[PDB]
């Protein structure tokens, strides 16, 4: 009961060509009839569950203006809140609530790894986070109540911030466009577009967020390259001449260091595996949860061909890569699974849009090595087995 | 007390040309009349200190064959050891005992960053660590007693080890050369030469060890690069097309990822800083230590003119690089200190083999910029101030 995409009457090819990472776009009634599958009471319910990232922001009513209280929480923390001018933000709700993750099937024109999470916000009247920017694309989805969004179509290069407030707040903000959003309305913002939303009543917002790695993150992820190396090439200086100045890291020495790192980076087989892992790795505290009990290959096959379904639990943490051999590597929550060329074409399937069923899986379902793979993915918590 | 180099009759030019990282060399009486500056009980005392890396290896007479016991120890651990066939090994003794670090100024024809540490080992009769190979250059300095070294001139491409011992022991070892070393004798081995050293009496050996980073290590030190990025360039796909298969990490995407990483390696000044910091960073758990009291620039200047000398506490952790604009960066125990072009020539001096006196520092002492630098270097325990 959800449309093929979140773009209304706009085709993805046209949207990507004229708006993606360029300029904001206001889709009216992207999701006709869409109401939040989760309620404010349930959201506050998730905010208490351990391993969850949650923030409470009060523009006023706290000890000081713009106070930020962090999770985890206790049930008592919420009842003693002012009637208005606060807001609750919970991250990776798509990981916790399958019904929310369903929404993620409307943004499959973007590749999986560019997907991050769906954070859900609740806010009584007047609740806000304040005028701010983000370094990532976002689909702002109204799921309850109404929100007044003010934005500036001009992206900001330098972030002029308010001092000492422990929340990224824009000192000077000049809106050129104001909008009132009802449930089903969708506001797309490219990176660095300043936006200021305010709740006109008890409302909820679903923020579909994307991710783009900067150099700093990629550098921090590089120690994982060591996993596939087995040491690798070693610095060698057999043609060493006596050091004029022993403390000098010579230009010839820096040359060889550059060479060693390049050979590392320029190996595409090696680089693909590294990136596939570090980009699907869980970013916060919610890894995949293994099932209750073990499951035999024959039982899976049986249960599967009786109409059972396989569900993807974390699409943003699901990706793959093809190699020159015809082989492929599958990526699920930071881990790599090697696929022979015989199996290489299940990767597009398991990570793609298509429903996982007996009909859909018929081609490989009688191969032993393919059932072992499903068994592994089910036991890891990557795929959930769903009865009919 | 010590010669200019550890090569005796040989010239640094010849050695590096004909032996360094190629052929083993036995230099007899390379250090004439050199006995160890510390005793086995002094060494046992070091092995008891917090943060030190020490090993106790019993070939026999232990709980089982080739038992290894790891420090830090306590004095009790040395009382009930067997009469024979065991060894104590302590790492980074040069950073603990100044008189041992004095040995390091016989190897200054090799650059500083290529130096690792001096490992001191004690053994009664028969004591050894077994036949093994090492991935690094080493000068094996006999500091007390007699030791019988057996080696083999052909390096090992693939090391076949004895299974499950917690010590890396060669299964097959056939020596084609043998010597018995007396105090002052020095044996140089290039990387991956199988050697087997057995003590013929109470023994002390000083292993001057070098370091050469492989690709695995460089990948591991990469996160430090994030210090200078302030974020860096971010991945961007404005001209993205609708994904035929959303789970695929496309070559176009991997190309941009490859570009973002190569930007870090190909910017030479920025790489020079990263490498300087990660190669002078302390390898293990021995933090450089401060002085008992703080010294003003005036005081520092005063004591220097009154005959005080500056001592380099850790030479292997001292280096510098010159930049294109005449500026330089001084590296010390993993920290980078920027030097203006006018001040860029103190770096050879501070890291070099010259003594650090009022005479040698005469041009620089008048500068406030230089004293300020010396203050922090003393403060952090890179340089120790000593009276005449
Ligand atoms: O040579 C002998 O059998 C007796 N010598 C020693 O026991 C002895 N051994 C060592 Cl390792 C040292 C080591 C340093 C200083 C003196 C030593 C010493 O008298
Ligand atoms: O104490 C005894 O009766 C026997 N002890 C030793 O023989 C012995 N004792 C000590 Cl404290 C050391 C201490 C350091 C190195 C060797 C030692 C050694 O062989
Ligand atoms: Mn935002």
């Amino acid at each position: 009961q959800l449309p093929e995409t979140i773009l209304g009457g706009l085709a993805p090819e046209e949207f990507l060509a004229n708006y993606w990472q360029k300029r904001p776009l206001l889709i009216r009634q992207a999701l006709p009839g869409f109401r939040s599958p989760i309620t404010p009471e349930e959201l506050a319910g998730l905010a208490c569950e351990e391993g969850v990232t949650a923030r409470l922001i009060l523009e006023k009513g706290g000890a000081y203006p713009w106070e930020v209280r962090y999770g985890p929480f206790e049930p008592e923390d919420f009842v003693a809140l002012p009637p208005t001018h606060w807001t609750l933000l919970v991250q990776e709700v798509d990981r916790l609530v399958p019904e929310v993750a369903a929404l993620l099937e409307t943004v499959r024109f973007v590749p999986n790894w560019r997907l991050d999470d769906i954070m859900v916000s609740y806010a009584p009247e007047g609740g806000t986070v304040g005028a701010h920017i983000d370094n990532y694309d976002v689909f702002l989805v109204q799921a309850w109540g109404r929100r007044r969004w003010q934005i500036n179509h001009r992206p900001v290069e330098r972030e002029e911030l308010v001092p000492g407030l422990e929340v990224r707040l824009l000192a000077h903000f000049e809106p050129d466009a104001e909008w009132i959003l009802e449930p089903g309305d969708v506001l797309y913002l490219p990176p660095r577009i300043p936006h200021y939303g305010v709740a006109l009543e008890d409302c909820m917002t679903f923020s579909i967020g994307f991710r783009a790695p900067d150099q700093a993150e990629l550098a921090e992820a590089m120690p994982r390259m060591a996993a596939w190396l087995d040491g690798g090439r070693r610095y060698a200086d057999p043609d060493l001449t006596p050091a004029d100045e022993p403390g000098e890291i010579t230009p010839e020495a820096l040359d060889q260091i550059q060479a060693l790192l390049r050979a590392l980076i320029d190996d595409r087989e090696r680089l693909a595996r590294w990136f596939g892992c570090i980009i699907t790795e869980p970013r916060r505290g919610l890894p995949p949860e293994p099932p209750g009990r073990p499951l035999s290959a024959k039982q899976l096959h049986r249960r599967l061909q009786q109409g059972a379904t396989l569900r993807r639990n974390a699409i943003p943490e699901l990706a793959y890569v093809r190699h020159a051999d015809g082989s492929a590597t599958l990526f699920a929550s930071g881990e790599a699974y090697e696929l022979s060329p015989e199996l290489a074409d299940v990767a597009p399937l398991l990570t793609g849009r298509r429903p996982l069923t007996a009909e859909t899986l018929r081609p490989w379902l009688e191969r032993d090595d393919f059932l072992e793979l499903l068994q592994t993915l089910i036991h890891s918590g990557i795929l959930s087995l769903i009865p009919a």
